């Protein structure tokens, strides 16, 4: 018989909408700043359960090891970063990934068409959508201690999707799968993240592992 999933598709909110059209439209120099966002939102969320986890060691009971894993697919064209974090609860992933407007995006917007770097988007507190450079579409998935595993999605165009996540359960944190624009495949080449990690995510306090595929 047929299955039914229930979807929820939402609008960004206006600014974050127009942020996302500036990224994805407009040529940018130094893309490579993406992976160096995505890892420190992760290092971020780590830090999250760590502290959390001192006060409640049972936080941890879905999981003790404290890392981010990167795990390139050329066949699927598909850069994933995971990570162990804190995780999201299904409010929290709509808080944070589009329909709340964030302090930061007006200010971030004048000063890059003003000429600043792409570089400068994690001080504003919008470098997730940095992930818009290199992907046409962006799947994050996440599982936090207070809820179930949830999947967004968008492919920009004003809105995204939210549905209870039908893939692989995590334990707990939130996964980033970047489906990589055509030509931004260098992106899954093991040399190519190597040198941006070495680059850009040198003192990130947890262990990261590259899966090279053989
Ligand atoms: C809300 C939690 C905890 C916050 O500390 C992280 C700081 C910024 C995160 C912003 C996000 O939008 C969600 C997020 C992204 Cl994008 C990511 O790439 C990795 C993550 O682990 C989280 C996450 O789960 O973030």
């Amino acid at each position: 018989p047929m299955e039914e999933e229930e979807v929820e598709t939402f609008a960004f909110q206006a600014e974050i909408a127009q942020l996302m059209s500036l990224i994805i439209n407009t040529f940018y120099s130094n893309k490579e700043i993406f992976l160096r966002e995505l890892i420190s939102n992760s290092s971020d969320a780590l830090d999250k359960i760590r502290y959390e986890s001192l006060t409640d060691p049972s936080k941890l009971d879905s999981g003790k090891e404290l890392h981010i894993n990167l795990i390139p697919n050329k066949q699927d064209r598909t850069l994933t970063i995971v990570d162990t974090g804190i995780g999201m609860t299904k409010a929290d992933l709509i808080n944070n990934l589009g329909t709340i407007a964030k302090s930061g995006t007006k200010a971030f917007m004048e000063a890059l068409q003003a000429g600043a770097d792409i570089s400068m988007i994690g001080q504003f507190g919008v470098g997730f959508y940095s992930a818009y450079l290199v992907a046409e579409k962006v799947t994050v998935i996440t599982k936090h201690n207070d809820d179930e595993q949830y999947a967004w999605e968008s492919s920009a165009g004003g809105s995204f999707t939210v549905r209870t996540d039908t893939g692989e359960p995590m334990g707990r944190g939130t996964k980033v799968i970047l489906h990589l624009k055509e030509d931004q495949t260098e992106y899954l080449e093991e040399r190519r993240i190597k040198e941006i990690v070495k680059k850009h995510s040198q003192f990130i306090g947890y262990p990261i592992t590259l899966f090279v595929e053989k």
